[PDB]
RNA sequence: GCGCACCGGGG
RNA sequence: UCCACUGUGCG
RNA sequence: UACGCACAG
RNA sequence: CUGUGCG
């Protein structure tokens, strides 16, 4: 069929009329080789011809470029709002008349009306927008039957159609539905899209009214920059620079800023950190040890000397369990007199408890603990309740006492039993007695008394003698302490949840108040020791800090303290956790030979240390761990800053921490002393995951005021230090203010260095006019370009980046409200309103505290520079009563960015929701526009502070319009930036790049450098940008769109520099407070910090500072793109300027801030010869970023050893795991709401905790733990939360439906074996489409276990037995969810509507109600882990119709039933049998289980449909033999196993069309008003659509769980850092009756096996020749023939095709194909020039050599260019390349001017001429060569004629003026130069298919350790050599493609095969292969200088190819 | 024994 | 009455 | 499509 | 109106 392929398109090319707007196309057409495609490409081609002759009889202009009609109108000069995307064929304008013409082509009457009317609906909604701006819609429809065209004669238009179509017939038959419905819709799919308006251009549509002030601003960004300076120039000025920097440095005058690393210096520093507060430096271990265990009170009690019937269960227990559910009730009769009767009965209950069997328990001295959890005394127990009686007794007026308290106590016990018993359990589940009621119950508790010791709690400090214990008796090696922490720390939580009852009585009275008090009423907790029982006691309620006393029966008062509840919560639960972590830390450097003698003193010393920062969590004691990290890095590098020391010292306050600095000192003088030189990667991991402990503590703030205020100070200094502060901006601006924002930006731009007399100053905000001009000159002049970045020509930003939708910016985030007074929002604060304010606040503070100078003053201030401050509150206070007052000193509000968009939505007319259109097309939008912003105001931020593991950081927060005007910024200049090549911040892929040339750099032993800046936000500003875009040139030959985007983006710009910022509420009420006490004499002096000082001087005048404008900071992340953009083109220019200097190179990577740079080998040598010229480079460097604005961290360090970028460190070619960070992160309070939800959230924290190198072993005991958590809030646990077994794979290869399915099958063995066979079966008949009709509704839409019997049997399988269907496990919420505590249409459908209608205005808004309408609901749950517990067991089981029940009634009902059988496993898993014959009758409580094998069987689907079928497997344990003893820190990067390709993914088209194709009317209904002409117009086509369609109609029939999600998601490719000996210990599912997917699989692991061994041509009798081969099976369709490579498009083509013949290179291009092309630069000859008259001297610089050049005749000037032309296929595999190549011979003109006279062409390739002028023409298409873009020349030769090198870039941008006609060649001017072969065919090589000495494309199928052994048995048995041969040969070529051999244990494959030979075979291979190779957990390499076979390893001890290794056989 | 901008919190 | 702009990943 | 959490700037 | 639970 190839020959009729051949026919037509040579009958389409010389038949096609030749015009030049079908030449585009027609290329698109000869190219493809698919018959479908072909089909369609000729239909488009024919439809494209319609359309043109239709618009050309119409006289409207064919839409060529296909532009959108926006666009359009833009381009007409008019302006439009923001229109729904459609591109129309055709369009003319007339003055306000449009007029759009769509053609199209219907030959079926029933497919013509449809088309119609869609087209109508689609002009419909473009007519009414269009109809909003005045302008006149005229649509016209142009519908055809037949493919009839002047451009073509019928006849042969009818025979390419017939051809076309039997082509399609008989080449493939897979989906003959090709009627007039899909390939009709199918012809349109070219809806490309060409860009899209930004908006920026919008601002035009208001009016112009800048005036002097920006032409001022302008004219200072243009005072001395000089942008077009030369090359040379700028290496003049650069060399001047140098040479002056190097004289003054060593000559004294400047100052270094780096040392050289010293070790014995750096220790030495460290040590002597503290030197002023630490008494000694040499500590010793045994005396730190003796201290810690005295340090605090909690640490005291930790280690101190303390110790059947606690096990067992009273009458009180019960009893108050019951009275406080009963209470739960509220009855709310009387609180008093129901707290006295359940006071009552609890001692009721405790006194016959005693006299029974005489207990201790509930008593503490002569208290009780009462129901409430009040701890209470019976002495005014007993007199309250006397009094009472005697009163009630004494008002009923005979009755005693004792029989009106039993009538009262029995009234009260049946009401609350009525009460109790309706709901779900009666009284019997709380075994209670009613024994207790005495006859004389009175007189029983009217004459006992109890004596003991007396309830005390300290309030000050004392001494440590009253200690009632031995201080010392717990050691360190032991869990005792973290026992005793752990159940402290639940108390203290605990405490939290008290319920604020009735205020007790005061104690005490005065002073003694905060002494000691003597506890008679107060809050208690219980919690057991070994045996005791400790009482907990507080006096207040809440989450504040308060204090704490520890209370023992025997003894009270053991020791009271301070402490805030809601920060000791990680140590809850967790003892193993912690253990098992500091084990392994410890196991890290167990190896070292000089650490073996103190071993047990670094055990001791890192859990001192971690139960340390466990008991007192600070914040300052947060900051010292993480400084260490920085010290270690500097410890092991070459150089570093010399401020460092000095950044490491952090201030502390109490002995706590000096204690834990001491601690850290002797650990790193342990660890990182002089003498111990045997393991330094692991010392530094040690120390690094000791630095990183850190995380352990918390992130919330300790106290919000405190922090306020130091992100305020934080943000005001360096402003203050500046000079420019504006206080209180207007929106009109005066003059005085305007005039000081030219003035500082004039200050800005005049900083000097190296040649002034003063010198550099460093660390000063700015930038150099000499160096800002060298750095725009080298950006204009193109010596920044690389050669990869001028192969395409810069699109223009404006016109190519899109706009952002209205839901881009809608969350929950907070967003700033203004407040408007009459007519203007307010702005400033009232002063009299604010001091009256303080003034109450203070009157308030001191009556709830005082109760003297202080005192007199208080008291004559409460009665409301003193006389005007009593009139003004006089005044205030009685005609203004603190709510509303409080209330009206705010100047603005907070709400959501959701709320604030549907107001905003809620008043606009348009029909899209765009950004663009809320800015300017809106009701309330601004008119005009000015310099400092629109006329609706200026920009506004307000201030607020974050909360992170560190300091503190400000934050910005600001309204909508600031919001959407920032957003167009940030979306031009990412556009700008994306750009040019080295930014990580928005390409994932220069990520990856950048860690692998880290990695290649660390392992040559090249010099690296890290770099941070220091405050790299409040020190960049928007007029340095400002400067930066006025001086730059990106379009150098379109100099008219330059002009009005350099226009535009600095229009923005200076409106982001006249922004306001607004100062806190918080903060300036208490400046207030604080200059108010300080005023009256009340506070001391002297510190009087700066702030303080700003804010009294303005109050003395009377003027609060309420906003602050300055030009010096910028946002904090506001504006983050032009920071990045910025940070490229500034590194750019420095590596510029240092490699002009030196002779190396540097190759920097930048993100935002963070930086790596690597040295090539010249540097380095530099470094090892010359010390002092390395030095003074990196002095130079770090002048040169300080003169640009950019200041180095002292975090950055220059080395060899170590390289870290975005917290991903690399040392000597190891990995460096992060375990302390994960293992804190998982162990924190995380706010979830529901069980499911927790358990999802720590199964995601625990895979992340897995990938960065945390053992599985320690993972299982955090999942304990959380299921512990789970288990004390009493929740039945279920088997879907949670698997505790886990192994590496289960991670790496496996999902959370994995981890479920394993735990499931651990449950049920020798069950789940049957499912598994019959799912296996079962998907292997519907992947082939055989079924689709049982499973749909009888099987899966019914029943259960008869459905699932009825599948089982169907298969031919045996069904499971009747008690394998007993299995059942209780799921609560089976009808409705779970109902948590407030504190304060199919889904599919829904989900493609949402997806598409949220561009509109109505969807959009009706999408933010909703989620609103949710984050509102959501936002009031209590959540945590006391929301949690105070939500389960609290009535929130939702019943079957509508009731609440608890867990409790539940559990009873179950408990109820003698047939249901509970079982639990270790764990604490639980699930029920539940037999078949009681499942009727009882139906309201079986209602709630569900089948355990129904829901296995439904997961191991939806995996298999995730994942792949590996997963049906039989899982098995390996036993595998151990032949290399791993240290304990050898870790592994390993990639996930993946099997899903990029043609087995569906996207949303599929669905879509789906659901049109299977629902039409829902389709309609639903998804047809919301479809444009965007890409979801696309159809695209794959194998995977019948199953596609199944799973579609399956989720449209049944909404129980979803099947399509699975198939739009695939398994994420990432490195995971594991452990080798974990990894060699895992699980294995094999696969295992023919299978298409197997049979394919064989047959290429035998094609891939045989290729080594011999080689053959791929012939047709070759391929069948082999045992393995699908000789057309019986359902073959496209699933066996995916699985192919490169032979899938031929044996499809001819093997099942009755053809004998060899495949050729044609037979390589499967799928749609389209070309790309590249320009290279031109190039001199050298010959040529030398030849010509240009002999003599080398030339100064390019202008003399172009001089040179000119003065020659006029024909001297010869150049050639080479265009690369690929075509590239959908499956990409195989590229088609070829070039065509240009001789230009003209002369040059004056200086940057190239003349052409002649143009030659010739072509290089394996394409028929026949297509290539067309090829050419699309060259044509583009700006280069019509003089609209840039056109550049290459340096090389020229370098050759240049006496100074190192003085240009690699192109320079030379313009070129050729004439048009010149180049317009046709068939006949290209001349082959290649060697003009005839085809041959393909051989099959090594590797893949060679050509004739070329390797085009390769297949590489995966080998398992089987497949090795039995093709080792087959070679190595004829002979040895060639399985040598073979080995290497794959080994290599599988290196060579990166790729890793983890699934192959070759050392043991070897041993296996060959017993005897392995040795031998082994090192033959590996010094062939001679390279690091990765294998299963581990990697080998041979050794030259030592002829033996090295193992990478960290404790090894030799070194080989920058690795560690050892030898593998001793 | 909290916070530890002197200023807050601790029946 | 309180917490912003981004990037990666999962549900 | 949203929402929620972890890590990083 | 909502917890009494130490694997």
């Amino acid at each position: 069929m190839e020959d009729d392929m051949a026919c037509v398109k040579d009958l389409v090319s010389k038949y096609l009329a030749d015009n030049e707007r079908l030449s585009r196309q027609k290329l698109a057409f000869l190219v493809q080789t698919e018959p479908r495609m072909l089909l369609m490409e000729g239909l488009k081609l024919l439809s494209l011809c319609i359309e043109i002759d239709s618009c050309n009889a119409n006289g409207c202009e064919h839409n060529s470029e296909d532009k959108s009609v926006e666009r359009i109108l833009h381009d007409h000069g008019i302006l439009t709002p923001s229109l729904c995307f459609v591109v129309p064929d055709g369009y003319k304008l007339t003055g306000n008349v449009l007029i759009l013409l769509e053609c199209f082509v219907r030959s079926s009457p029933a497919n013509f009306e449809q088309k119609y009317i869609e087209d109508f609906k689609k002009l419909e909604q473009l007519k009414e927008d269009l109809k909003s701006v005045d302008i006149n819609l005229i649509p016209l429809i142009d519908g055809r039957t037949s493919f009839y065209n002047e451009q073509i004669p019928d006849w042969v238009n009818d025979k390419l159609r017939d051809t076309l179509f039997s082509l399609l017939r008989y080449a493939q038959e897979s989906n003959s539905l090709f009627e007039e419905s899909e390939y009709s819709r199918l012809c349109e799919s070219l809806s490309m899209t060409s860009g899209r308006l930004s908006g920026v251009e919008s601002l035009n549509v208001l009016l112009d009214n800048r005036s002097s002030h920006y032409e001022e601003i302008i004219a200072s960004c243009h005072q001395g920059i000089n942008n077009k300076l030369t090359a040379h120039e700028v290496k003049l000025q650069i060399e001047e620079e140098y040479q002056v920097f190097r004289n003054r440095l060593r000559k004294g005058e400047i100052t270094g800023q780096f040392l050289k690393v010293d070790k014995s210096r750096l220790l030495n520093d460290f040590n002597n950190l503290y030197v002023d507060e630490v008494t000694a430096t040499k500590d010793n271990i045994e005396h730190l040890i003796y201290q810690f265990k005295r340090a605090s009170p909690i640490l005291r009690f930790l280690y101190a000397n303390i110790g059947h019937h606690t096990i067992k269960e009273c009458q009180m227990q019960y009893w108050r369990s019951f009275l406080n559910k009963v209470k739960s009730l509220r009855i709310l009769n009387t609180r008093r007199k129901l707290l006295l009767i359940f006071d009552a009965l609890i001692l009721l209950a405790s006194i016959h408890d005693q006299t029974r069997h005489k207990c201790s328990k509930g008593w503490l001295g002569s208290c009780f603990i009462s129901v409430n959890d009040r701890l209470v005394s019976l002495e005014s127990t007993k007199r309250d309740l006397e009094k009472w009686v005697g009163r009630r007794q004494q008002s009923e007026r005979p009755p005693d006492k004792n029989q009106i308290l039993i009538s009262m106590f029995q009234k009260t016990i049946l009401k609350a039993t009525a009460a109790l018993k309706d709901v779900g359990i009666s009284v019997e589940h709380y075994k209670i007695n009613m024994e207790v009621i005495c006859p004389d119950s009175y007189d029983l508790i009217l004459n006992f008394d109890v004596s003991g010791v007396v309830p005390t709690i300290s309030y000050q400090r004392t001494e440590d003698e009253k200690f009632p214990f031995i201080m010392g008796g717990v050691e360190l090696l032991e869990s005792t302490d973290l026992e005793r922490l752990s159940s402290l720390s639940l108390a203290l939580v605990n405490s939290m949840k008290t319920s604020s009852t009735v205020k007790l009585r005061q104690n005490e009275f005065g002073p003694a108040r905060y002494q000691v008090v003597r506890c008679k009423e107060a809050y208690c907790q219980e919690f057991l020791l070994s045996g005791a029982e400790f009482q907990l006691i507080y006096q207040k309620t809440g989450e504040c800090s308060k204090c704490y006393a520890i209370n023992d029966n025997r003894v009270g008062e053991i020791c009271s303290f301070y402490a805030d509840p809601k920060r000791y919560f990680p140590a809850i639960f967790s003892a193993e956790v912690l253990q098992t972590t500091v084990s392994t830390m410890i196991s890290w450097v167990k190896d070292c030979s000089e650490l073996e003698e103190q071993l047990c003193n670094i055990n001791s010393l890192t859990k001192m240390i971690l139960v340390l920062i466990l008991a007192h969590p600070s914040k300052r004691s947060q900051k010292l761990l993480q400084n260490l990290r920085y010290f270690i890095m500097a410890y092991v590098s070459d150089y570093h800053h010399k401020d460092l020391i000095d950044k490491l010292r952090e201030e502390l306050i109490t002995d706590v921490e000096f204690l834990l600095y001491r601690l850290v000192r002797a650990l790193v003088n342990l660890i990182l002393s002089e003498d111990v030189k045997s393991m330094m990667t692991n010392r530094f991991k040690f120390i690094l995951n000791i630095s990183y402990m850190c995380h352990f503590i918390t992130k919330e703030t300790p106290d919000r005021l405190t922090d306020q205020i130091k992100c305020f100070e934080k943000f005001l200094e360096p402003k203050l230090e500046f000079g420019h502060v504006s206080i209180n901006p207007a929106d009109v601006a005066t003059e005085e203010e305007l005039d000081d924002m030219v003035y500082n930006a004039k200050k800005f731009l005049s900083k000097e260095g190296c040649t002034s007399i003063k010198g550099p100053d460093y660390k000063k905000p700015g930038v150099s006019k000499r160096f800002l001009s060298l750095l725009t000159s080298s950006f204009n002049n193109g010596s920044l370009f690389k050669e990869s970045e001028v192969k395409r020509e810069i699109k223009d930003p404006l016109v190519t980046s899109g706009c952002a939708t209205a839901l881009d910016l809608a969350s929950n985030k907070s967003v700033v409200v203004n407040k408007y007074t009459d007519g203007s929002r307010v702005l400033n604060y009232d002063f009299n309103k604010l001091t009256a304010l303080a003034v109450s606040q203070l009157t308030e503070v001191f009556s709830r505290k005082g109760k003297d100078y202080d005192y007199k003053v208080q008291q004559a201030m409460s009665n409301l520079y003193f006389d005007q401050l009593k009139e003004t509150v006089e005044r205030i206070i009685d005609q203004y009563d603190m709510g509303r007052l409080s209330d009206d000193v705010r100047i603005s509000e907070r709400e959501s960015n959701s709320e604030a968009l549907s107001k905003a939505l809620s008043l606009t007319n348009c029909t899209t929701a765009m950004l663009k259109n809320l800015c300017f097309y809106s009701q309330e939008s601004p008119q005009s526009y000015s310099s400092t912003g629109p006329d609706t105001g200026r920009l506004k931020f307000s201030l607020s502070y974050k909360e992170q593991v560190g300091g503190n950081r400000e934050l910005y927060i600001g309204d909508l319009r600031t919001k959407m005007f920032t957003r167009l910024i940030e979306d031009y200049f990412e556009a700008l930036s994306l750009q040019l090549s080295g930014s990580c911040l928005n390409n994932e892929r220069e990520f990856e790049n950048a860690i692998l040339s880290m990695k290649l750099n660390v392992s040559l032993a090249h010099v690296s450098y890290s770099m941070d800046h220091s405050k790299w936000g409040p020190m960049m500003c928007p007029f340095l940008f400002l400067a930066t875009l006025q001086n730059l040139i990106f379009l150098s030959k379109d100099l008219q769109a330059d002009i009005k985007g350099r226009d535009y983006l600095s229009t923005l710009l200076t409106w982001h520099m006249h922004k306001m910022v607004e100062i806190p509420f918080n903060v300036v009420s208490a400046m207030m407070k604080s200059f108010i006490k300080a005023q009256l004499g009340l506070k001391k002096k002297t510190t009087q910090s700066i702030t303080e000082d700003f804010f009294y001087s303005n109050f003395q005048i009377g003027v609060v500072p309420s906003h602050v404008s300055s030009i010096l900071d910028m946002g904090q992340g506001i504006l983050h793109n032009t920071s990045d953009f910025y940070a490229l083109i500034s590194e750019r220019f420095i590596n510029y300027a240092i490699s002009c200097i030196c002779g190396g190179t540097i190759d920097a990577y930048t993100s935002s801030d963070d930086q790596i740079s690597l040295f090539d080998q010249v540097l380095t040598e530099l470094m090892q010869r010359d010390p002092e010229e390395f030095k003074t480079l990196i002095e130079f460097h770090y002048y040169m970023s300080d003169q640009l604005n950019k200041f180095v961290s002292p975090k950055s360090v220059i080395g060899r050893f170590v390289a870290e970028f975005k917290s991903r460190f690399y040392v000597w070619g190891d990995e460096v795991p992060l375990l302390t960070k994960f293992v804190a992160a998982a162990l924190h309070n995380i706010k979830c709401k529901e069980p499911h939800q927790l358990a999802e959230t720590i199964d995601t924290i625990i895979d992340q905790s897995v990938a960065n190198g945390v053992p599985v072993h320690l993972c299982n005991l955090i999942q304990k733990r959380t299921l512990s958590l789970l288990q004390y809030a009493r929740y039945p646990i279920d088997p879907f939360l949670l698997n505790c077994e886990t192994d590496v794979r289960d991670w790496v290869d496996g999902n959370r439906s994995y981890r479920i399915m394993r735990q499931i099958e651990r449950l049920i063995p020798d069950a789940c074996g049957r499912i598994r066979s019959m799912l296996r079966k079962l998907y292997n008949k519907l992947k082939t489409g055989q079924l689709h009709e049982e499973f749909t509704t009888n099987y899966l839409s019914s029943e259960h276990l008869s459905s699932l019997s009825n599948l089982c049997e169907l298969l031919g399988v045996e069904p499971p037995s009747e008690s394998d269907l007993e299995f059942s496990w209780l799921n609560l919420a089976a009808h409705h969810p779970l109902r948590m505590v407030l504190r304060q249409v199919p889904t599919i459908v829904k989900t493609i509507q949402n997806k598409l209608s949220s561009t509109f205005t109505r969807g959009a808004q009706k999408l933010l109600s909703e989620a609103i309408n949710k984050s509102a609901f959501q936002s009031s749950i209590a959540s945590g882990f006391v929301g949690l517990c105070r939500t389960l067991g609290s009535k929130c089981v939702r019943g079957p119709n509508k009731e609440s029940l608890y867990i409790k009634s539940i559990q009873s009902l179950i408990s109820d039933i003698q047939g249901i059988e509970p079982l639990i496993d270790s764990h604490g898993v639980q699930y029920w049998r539940v037999p078949l014959n009681i499942r009727d009758g009882n139906e309201g409580v079986i209602s709630y289980f569900r089948p355990l094998l129904w829901d296995y069987m439904c997961i191991s689907l939806s995996t298999a449909i995730e994942l792949g079928a590996w997963v049906l497997g039989e899982p098995k344990k390996v036993r595998v033999l151990e032949f290399f003893k791993h240290n304990p820190c050898d870790y592994f990067p390993l990639k996930p196993a993946a099997s899903k390709l990029l043609e087995d993914r569906v996207g949303l088209n599929h669905i879509i069309h789906s659901l049109r194709r299977l629902y039409p009317s829902v389709f309609e209904k639903h998804i047809l008003p919301f479809m444009s002409d965007l890409a979801s117009t696309k159809m695209k086509w794959s194998p995977r659509i019948k199953f596609l369609d199944l799973c579609v109609a399956l989720d449209v029939n049944c909404e129980a769980l979803s099947l399509v999600s699975h198939i739009v998601k695939w398994k994420r490719e990432e490195h995971y850092i594991v452990l080798s000996s974990e990894l060699r210990l895992s699980h294995t599912r094999t696969h295992e009756v023919v299978s298409t997917s197997d049979a394919v699989d064989n047959f290429m692991r035998q094609i891939y096996f045989e290729s080594y061994v011999r080689s053959f041509v791929a012939t047709t009798r070759t391929l069948g020749s082999f045992t393995w081969f699908p000789h057309k099976t019986s359902v073959p369709e496209g699933e066996g023939l995916q699985r192919l490579g490169p032979f899938s498009s031929f044996v499809e083509k001819a093997i099942h095709k009755g053809i004998e013949r060899p495949m050729f290179k044609h037979d390589l291009m499967m799928g749609y194909a389209w070309i790309d092309f590249d320009i290279e630069p031109a190039r001199f000859n050298h010959n040529q020039l030398i030849a010509s008259g240009l002999v003599g001297p080398r030339f100064d610089s390019l202008e003399d050599f172009f001089d040179a050049v000119e003065s020659l005749p006029p024909g001297s000037a010869k150049l050639s260019q080479t265009v690369r032309f690929r075509i590239k296929s959908q499956d990409a595999s195989f590229k088609e390349s070829f070039a065509i190549h240009l001789d230009y011979t003209g002369s040059i003109n004056q200086q940057t001017k190239y003349l052409v006279h002649e143009v030659s062409a010739m072509y290089s390739g394996a394409v028929s001429p026949c297509v290539l002028s067309d090829c050419w023409r699309l060259v044509l298409s583009g700006p280069t060569f019509k003089g609209k873009s840039a056109w550049y020349v290459d340096t090389e030769i020229v370098n050759e004629f240049l006496t100074d090198t190192n003085q240009l870039g690699h192109v320079t941008p030379v313009e070129i003026v050729v004439d048009m006609e010149k180049l317009q060649f046709t068939e006949y001017d290209f001349v082959l130069v290649g060697p003009c072969v005839e085809p041959v065919p393909l051989v099959v090589h090594r590797g893949g298919l060679w050509e004739c000495d070329k390797k085009l494309a390769s297949f590489t199928p995966v080998v398992q350790d089987q497949d090795l052994e039995m093709f080792v048995k087959e070679v190595g048995d004829s002979s040895l050599d060639l399985l040598i041969g073979a080995l290497s040969a794959m080994i290599l070529d599988r290196l060579k493609l990166r790729m890793q051999w983890s699934e192959v244990d070759i050392v043991s494959m070897l041993k296996a095969a060959m017993p005897s030979n392995s040795v031998k075979v082994l090192n033959a291979v590996l010094e062939a292969v001679d390279d690091w190779v990765d294998f299963k957990g581990y990697a080998l390499c041979y050794s030259k200088s030592r002829k033996k076979v090295m193992v990478h390893s960290s404790g090894g001890k030799l070194r080989l190819k920058g690795r560690t290794c050892e030898e593998l056989v001793k």
